[PDB]
């Protein structure tokens, strides 16, 4: 099965990712509403999930730029606001907000 | 539990700090069983939880804990040169004490 942990400390998707793939995992992409929860389970505040527009604008995709199915925005969401939100968090209501990959959060691993 | 190996070698200290990130610890094996499955994610000699830093040939867990089960190398543990206080898991499964500030993989653990 798939075994999700949250980190401590917040950092931009690129660091999460650098930490994620340091114990061989990613960082969590929820396929379904049951992963969601889960990942929901150990996320203490807004954390980044393994998704991304970065390619294709409104077009997301998993970090191995594999299109998902499967979403949860949060109304509203997504918005692509500013000069570009092209990364996505959890938010601790369990739904999904588009953020800048430059941005800070706390970061969910995922592991099988 | 679940075992869990970085690519990457590191002192025990940036060890320690690379599982406590993901709220985990450095794997401690409490039994053969564990042991293997420690070994076998780790694909070259890394640190396991236990250290004698606090008394020489004391070896207990991260959180102070004595250890039981040890499966320590034919003349291991020796605390060679200037002092071992640190162990790692060899790729044979045997455990060897090690100086704390040289670099290994790192196993760590999860519940
Ligand atoms: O910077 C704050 C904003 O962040 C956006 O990502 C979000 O869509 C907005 O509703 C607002 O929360
Ligand atoms: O530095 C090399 C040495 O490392 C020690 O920890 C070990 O006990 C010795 O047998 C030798 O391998
Ligand atoms: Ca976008
Ligand atoms: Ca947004
Ligand atoms: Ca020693
Ligand atoms: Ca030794
Ligand atoms: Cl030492």
């Amino acid at each position: 099965k798939k075994y999700f942990m949250s980190s401590v400390r917040r950092m931009p998707l690129n660091r999460a990712k650098a930490l994620c793939s340091e114990l061989q995992g990613t960082v969590a992409t929820p396929r379904n509403a049951e992963e969601n929860r889960a990942i929901q389970n150990v996320a203490k505040d807004v954390a980044f999930l393994g998704i991304t527009d970065q390619r294709t604008e409104n077009v997301f995709e998993d970090l191995t730029g594999n299109r998902v199915r499967y979403t949860n925005w949060n109304e509203g969401e997504p918005n692509n606001v500013g000069s570009g939100e092209n990364c996505v968090v959890l938010l601790t209501n369990g739904k999904w907000n588009d953020v800048p990959c430059s941005d800070s959060f706390l970061v969910v691993c995922e592991f099988s």
